[PDB]
């Protein structure tokens, strides 16, 4: 009944005199050696001592209870194993008094424990701090530094870094260091007020070198590629264009102004890990990522935009339109060889051309298809090529049923040219909105309409008597009924009433109701809906088209052999510091509002 | 209309849910019983429904809570 | 439960959960004389109560009734 009394007196905070008397009694009992104090001061079931039970429930009189407690612990020479005590439950392992004094936003007590000999590298390698599914657990970095930096306490970050025994480059269980943590936690502006970018900048500057932005966690990613894999588009915009104006820490930046004269200036970006020349750059990671849905804002940043534009107008234009010409001639050869079928020096060339190009397209699509909306045109290309090659196989055999496969393949190619219509911005937006429309509405409308068509078809075909003058009625079998309904929908047929029925007024009522239901209702309703969609799609058409063109550019860049890729090599070297020599990509600019005396630049005389 | 379509649809689905909940017999309804007890005060024991949340703007020292160690 | 920016509020359901004569959920839903039910079925415990009831049994019962109706109509 002593441990419980101590716990109650320190948690309730109703008085410090009670805990004073209880500690006096405890010392008197101890006067009759430190392990006794330990086992009588902590809870064995959950490892938690009195300091944690004191800091968890802070009352306006806790700064005295902490002082008295650690003073008593020092007067018996146990302060070490006491202030450094850690949980033992398999759920919050490793937690200490410092994590609790920081999570409760207490600064004074935080410094009080830091100065007394607390461990500043306490790894909270628990199951509540390294969770599996969110909303049950908080992952912050598992170090008091990262916990003081993720809950927006700059004062404690300064006090922790100004220390000596602390370790800034420590890596936790998942592999992350403090910068991977700040990248995994950064959310947005509308929901975070942009405090993580500032802590990133401060922590980076307080240790000036590339030691923190080069290490890899257990997936082999740096804070840059880690900000690109996840959708973090604000920290990426910060890191890609980070200009530092100080003198000694200028080699830490990624954009150096080097030419400025008046309002005109020529910034010189950096491309050391952004230009698809390594294992997984930031460009390839940004483009091929299909799990973020925020690629609207990540392919418009500073060097990525111009990198894509330069790659495009350097070789992707040529390769794209060359491939389009090849496809067009392949399809015209197909169409002519089919139309002029049999019901030579040049003809054999056409047939071998069709064969080899179908084989090539099928091979390429089978290769590219194993690696997965976004890429169904691969499926369409594959089906068309397979149809052509199967038809020619069956033709070289003793078969005449090849015409079906041939004409189906032909029609599929002519309807397939809409994929090569994405090379033109206007036409690209056009094709994208066509596909958006067929996804949005025509599918629902077709489902409903087929339901109605088949229902009323079987109804009308049942109402008809079987007359033995076969030209007596037109709604005969089920097929004829559904066909007459289709024609009367697209407005070609003829609506007559003397249909050999037995209840002709009922026949007329059903037909008029079908005509109403579709023609007046569904078509006009769908037209209004697709009026609603277009007003909302035209603003993202350019974005989705730009992302598709980026996919195409990076797909083409892989077909080239080694020496050509070494030959293009966007961007040229630029000595940046004492000895840096980083590749770069110059981007000129003009700004008429921010007038300033130019101090930082690489070259005095502008060129 | 597109701005109130979701509202009217949600209200219709609510009507349907509550319509279905009355067809079940007694013991099944006693078996589902959304939400679990939670001792709230000296002796309160009110049924409850937990709803987790995340807020990055209003920073404050936490004083009021039922269970000290988070689970 | 609050720890950092994450926290776990624990609402109350003593007269909001269709277990009495006329609760607040049933009164809110079956009321046909207000025309303000746009904003009353999106409040704190009502929204999640409806969502949990739905994904607990109304999904099953709804799809089962639809299947019964579809087979009845095809037989017809």
């Amino acid at each position: 009944r002593l441990k419980k009394r101590i716990f109650a007196a320190v948690s309730e905070g109703c008085v410090e005199e009670l805990v004073e008397l209880l500690v006096e009694l405890q010392e008197l009992c101890r006067r009759r050696v430190p392990d006794f104090l330990m086992h009588k001061l902590t809870a064995s079931d959950t490892g938690k001592t009195c300091l944690m039970k004191a800091l968890l429930n802070i009352n306006p009189n806790t700064k005295e209870i902490v002082r008295i407690l650690l003073a008593f612990a020092e007067e018996n020479d146990i302060l070490g194993r006491f202030i450094n005590a850690e949980y033992t439950e398999e759920a919050y392992e490793g937690q200490t008094a410092l994590n609790i004094a920081i999570e409760r936003r207490q600064g004074d007590i935080a410094a009080l424990l830091i100065a007394a000999g607390a461990d500043v590298n306490a790894h909270a390698k628990g199951a509540f701090f390294n969770p599996k599914y969110q909303h049950e657990g908080f992952y912050f970095g598992e170090t008091p530094l990262a916990l003081a930096a993720c809950t927006n306490q700059p004062e404690i970050v300064q006090l922790l870094m100004e220390h000596e025994q602390t370790d800034i480059t420590s890596r936790d269980s998942r592999g992350n260091n403090i910068l991977h943590a700040l990248v995994t936690v950064a959310e947005d502006f509308k929901t975070q007020n942009d405090f993580v970018k500032r802590m990133y900048d401060m922590i980076l500057l307080r240790s000036g070198n590339w030691e923190l932005e080069t290490t890899r966690n257990n997936d082999g990613l740096t804070p840059l590629q880690l900000a690109a894999k996840m959708g973090k588009a604000e920290i990426l915009k910060y890191i890609l264009s980070r200009e530092i104006k100080e003198k000694r820490l200028r080699s830490l930046s990624r954009k150096f102004t080097d030419w400025a004269y008046g309002p005109v200036s020529s910034s010189l970006y950096d491309l050391t890990n952004v230009d698809t020349t390594t294992d997984n750059s930031v460009l390839e990671i940004t483009v091929y990522n299909t799990n973020i849905d925020n690629r609207h804002e990540m392919l418009t940043l500073e060097p990525l935009h111009t990198l894509l534009h330069m790659k495009w107008k350097k070789f992707a234009k040529h390769m794209f339109f060359l491939s389009f010409c090849f496809y067009f001639f392949y399809n015209i050869t197909l169409t002519l060889v089919s139309y002029y079928r049999p019901r030579g020096w040049l003809q054999l060339l056409g047939r071998m051309f069709v064969l080899i190009w179908a084989m090539c397209i099928s091979v390429k699509e089978g290769i590219a298809i194993f690696l997965l909306s976004d890429a169904w045109f691969h499926f369409v290309f594959f089906i068309q090529a397979v149809l052509v090659i199967l038809s020619v196989f069956l033709y070289l055999f003793a078969y005449k049923e090849y015409l079906a496969c041939l004409v189906l393949a032909m029609a599929l190619g002519w309807a397939n040219m809409l994929y090569y219509t994405r090379g033109f911005q206007s036409m690209g937006m056009y094709s994208v909105m066509i596909q958006k429309v067929i996804l949005h509405d025509v599918l629902k409308f077709l489902f409903v309409y087929i339901v109605f068509l088949l229902g009323f078809g079987v109804a009308l075909a049942s109402l008809i008597e079987k007359c033995p003058n076969k030209d007596c009625s037109s709604y005969g079998s089920f097929s004829d009924a559904v066909l007459e309904l289709f024609k009367l929908t697209i407005g070609l047929g003829d609506l007559n009433i003397q249909q050999n029925s037995k209840y002709p007024i009922l026949f007329l009522f059903l037909l008029i109701t079908y005509v109403i239901l579709t023609f007046v209702l569904l078509l006009n309703m769908l037209i209004a809906l697709m009026g609603e969609t277009v007003e909302n799609v035209s603003k993202e058409s350019e974005r989705i088209w730009r992302l598709q063109r980026a996919r195409t550019i990076l797909e083409f860049e892989k077909m080239l052999p080694e020496w050509l890729r070494s030959r293009f090599r966007m961007g040229e070297l630029c000595k940046v510091a004492e000895d840096d020599f980083r590749l770069c990509l110059r981007i000129n600019e003009v700004k008429w509002t921010e007038w300033k005396t130019h101090v930082s630049f690489l070259n005095e005389d502008p060129g």
